[PDB]
């Protein structure tokens, strides 16, 4: 069995290997990469996403989210308070202000310590989930706006044509902006490219151990767990590495830098934080190996998780017994 300890693997494809996305995902899996839940892909030196980032300041963040925490430093939830719209140039200035800027630090480990110690005492503002793309249309390799769609994959695998579309999202971050513990909608893959700026630290639980994380989460968030049998779908709970180690939960960590891709694999729980002003682009995707995960994915039906148009068909076709209850949650 490849990668039996479920370590995060890092890949350095050549320019020839970077041509065929599906084939390279399948290669990574042949080497055991999925067992970690997360892999890093460093593009060949010949490649670029676009020519420059000098002209992005006028992109609008229509609904910046202030991430307010509740709890204790290692075990907290966050809620998202909506703020007034601002441009990416306005948000960059905000991120660099004395109130929000990254503190002085020695290295990524010192910054990680500072994050876990102090996150809860601040409310950073995240420009998340903005439909759009920063890939040049002429970038032919690993262009996250030109991937095969999940609807087309389901059709290729299962023969059923469905409605829906699949487009990427931009994330503009600052110090301490946080992504809560989650798997993707319908336990899909995700791919995330860090276009510019400061790093993003990730934590991940191997898919084979995801239920251990869920059982901890039910213990640590007992009211939330009573409210919803899949409350990590709400994407609000944080648990620190120290707490995970104290409870024996298997996980790994890695820091993504600008110019690097990360891939999350079906049912790989992940969480993390941004080091400073940055911009990432991410999208979900599927492969043949996903289908069995999609059929078994948990679902939130309490009404909180509220998701995209295109999840309807995935539930309807892969999970027809759950469909009626899930759809009640959506309405
Ligand atoms: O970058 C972020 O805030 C969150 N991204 C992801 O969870 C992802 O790419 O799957
Ligand atoms: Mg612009
Ligand atoms: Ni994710
Ligand atoms: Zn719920």
């Amino acid at each position: 069995a490849q990668n039996p300890n479920c370590n995060i693997m890092i890949f350095h494809p050549t320019k020839e290997e970077f041509n065929d996305f599906d084939k390279y995902i399948a290669y990574m899996e042949s080497q055991g990469a999925h067992r970690a839940g997360l892999a890093k892909i460093i593009p060949p030196k010949e490649w670029k996403a676009r020519e420059t980032y000098d002209n992005i300041s006028e992109i609008l963040i229509a609904t910046p989210l202030q991430q307010v925490a509740s709890g204790r430093a290692g075990v907290f939830t966050q809620y998202h308070k909506k703020k007034k719209a601002m441009t990416v140039g306005e948000y960059r200035h905000l991120a660099n202000s004395k109130k929000y800027q990254t503190p002085p630090h020695q290295n990524f480990e010192d910054l990680e310590r500072k994050y876990w110690k102090n996150r809860i005492y601040n409310s950073p503002i995240y420009g998340a989930d903005i439909s759009g793309s920063l890939f040049d249309e002429n970038t032919k390799q690993w262009n996250l706006g030109h991937l095969g769609t999940i609807q087309d994959l389901l059709e290729k695998e299962c023969g059923v044509v469905i409605e829906g579309v699949n487009t990427p999202y931009l994330y503009f971050g600052m110090w301490k902006t946080t992504f809560a513990w989650h798997t993707e909608d319908m336990d899909l893959y995700s791919i995330n490219y860090l276009h510019l700026g400061e790093p993003k630290t990730w934590y991940v639980v191997p898919p084979e151990h995801g239920q251990r994380l869920e059982r901890l989460a039910r213990e640590l968030f007992p009211g939330s767990s009573r409210g919803c049998g899949a409350f990590l779908r709400h994407k609000v709970a944080l648990i620190s590495p120290t707490v995970l180690k104290e409870n024996g939960i298997p996980f790994n960590r890695i820091t993504q830098e600008a110019g690097e891709f990360m891939v999350t694999f079906p049912y790989g729980y992940h969480a993390g934080f941004n080091h400073g002003f940055n911009c990432a682009e991410a999208i979900n995707f599927a492969t043949p190996r996903w289908i069995d995960y999609g059929k078994m994915a948990s679902q939130c039906s309490c009404g909180e998780a509220r998701v995209t148009f295109s999840m309807d068909a995935f539930v309807r076709i892969l999970q027809p017994e759950r469909y009626d209850l899930w759809k009640r949650g959506q309405d």
